[PDB]
């Protein structure tokens, strides 16, 4: 089964996506999205809640079957800080590119997911000893989602924070396999 941070973080995302259908999704955003009000600048769970926040089906469907699948593997055969420390890294990084290029309204675990794909990918490619690996079947659905994702063929980030969000996972893998 899955572990303690893949399965919070998937509860989390679910009662957030569960108060934006009850209260609306603009006033959720109000107490979770990145600081949009420099009265706000010091709300600091605000630099990492952007990423529980979603806003289609589609959208937390597909985010938390990655997550599920990726952060589920990583955190069984890494441990759970493993986990942990690339979420936190990749929100971060992800959300500040999201806001720098497109102001502070957005959402979603993306930037974390393509941290995930990108980490999981590259630790295989240079290091099979560490059981850790992107299957070739996976590696080409990724490649369709990432493609989506670039040419819009309609989601809460740009492609540039998603970038951010795989340069993490590429960092953290290389840093890893060393
Ligand atoms: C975030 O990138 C939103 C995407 N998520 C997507 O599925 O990417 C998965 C890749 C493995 C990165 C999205 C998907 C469906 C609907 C809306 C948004
Ligand atoms: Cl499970
Ligand atoms: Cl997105
Ligand atoms: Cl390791």
């Amino acid at each position: 089964r899955a572990g303690p941070v893949t399965w919070v973080m998937m509860i989390a995302c679910v009662v957030v996506f569960i108060a934006m259908q009850i209260l609306g999704d603009q006033e959720v955003m109000l107490w979770l999205a990145w600081p949009f009000d420099p009265t706000l600048k010091f709300e600091f769970w605000r630099y990492f809640t952007h990423a529980l926040m979603h806003f289609s089906l589609m959208h937390i469907l597909f985010n938390l079957l990655w997550w599920w699948y990726l952060g589920g593997a990583v955190e069984k055969r890494l441990g759970s800080g493993k986990l942990i420390v690339i979420t936190l890294i990749s929100a971060l990084l992800s959300g500040y590119v999201q806001q720098k290029f497109s102001g502070p309204w957005f959402g979603g675990l993306s930037g974390v997911v393509y941290a995930l794909m990108g980490y999981v990918w590259l630790r295989g490619e240079r290091d099979p000893q560490s059981g850790i690996y992107l299957q070739r079947g996976l590696i080409i659905f990724a490649l369709i989602w990432i493609v989506a994702g670039w040419f819009d063929l309609g989601m809460s980030m740009a492609n540039g924070a998603h970038i951010a969000g795989l340069a993490v996972g590429l960092a953290m893998a290389f840093v890893d396999s060393l």
